[PDB]
């Protein structure tokens, strides 16, 4: 399946991809203002992402760091990346579907649009400008709003026993983005589309 990843912002970003222990594609690549990266994912992949970081500075053997969404230093990305991140998720021909979600679960640092370029279902989106409006005790300093799990590690944020609910910090990013999860055990916003779709991820879908 290809996906184009488009940066809308108006700053580079660095799109990472990876499906936890493996990068998917090349798992990484620079994007300045209005670039394109298609990648091509294997089929029957399951739990794949992709997210965006942030103020990156890499060297010549591509080694550095990332203030936001950073995966072990790496420019190629082989596994999931710091929070806060803004998360395209999704698994690939799983008994004839496929399954994509946006997801706030590990916090936001940009905003994005996750559609299908085939036909028969629809898109999500997740474009509010949640960094600005982020309570206090989640501002990451670094950049971006982080989940409250990372934040306060406690087993009602993390649903650590499979019980949790909505919580003050929860309802916040469900507030500003309905189509995402807030939480774990969230009421599902994923969408079912055909088996071997295409798709587009776009960061900062609107002006």
């Amino acid at each position: 399946a290809t996906f184009e990843i488009v940066n809308r912002c108006s700053y580079t970003v660095w799109a990472a991809a990876s499906k936890g222990d493996a990068a998917l594609d090349a798992g990484g690549r620079q994007l300045n203002s209005g670039e394109s990266w298609t990648i091509n994912v294997e089929p029957g992949t399951n739990g794949g992402k992709i997210w965006a970081r942030t103020d990156c500075y890499f060297d010549d053997s591509g080694s550095g760091i990332c203030k936001t969404g950073d995966c072990g230093g790496l420019l190629r990305c082989k596994r999931f990346g710091r929070p806060p991140t803004t998360l395209a998720e999704f698994s690939l021909n799983q008994y004839g579907k496929d399954y994509i979600d946006i997801s706030n679960i590990k916090g936001f640092n940009v905003p994005m649009d996750f559609s299908p370029t085939t036909r028969g279902c629809r898109g999500v989106r997740c474009a509010a400008d949640i960094v600005g409006q982020c309570p206090a005790k989640l501002k990451a300093p670094g950049g971006g709003c982080n989940d409250a799990c990372t934040v306060f590690q406690t087993s009602e944020y993390c649903c650590t026993t499979g019980k949790c609910g909505p919580t003050e910090y929860s309802r916040f990013f469900k507030r500003l983005c309905p189509d995402a999860f807030s939480y774990v055990l969230d009421k599902p916003t994923t969408v079912t589309c055909p088996g071997s779709s295409n798709y587009r991820v776009t960061f900062c879908p609107t002006a």
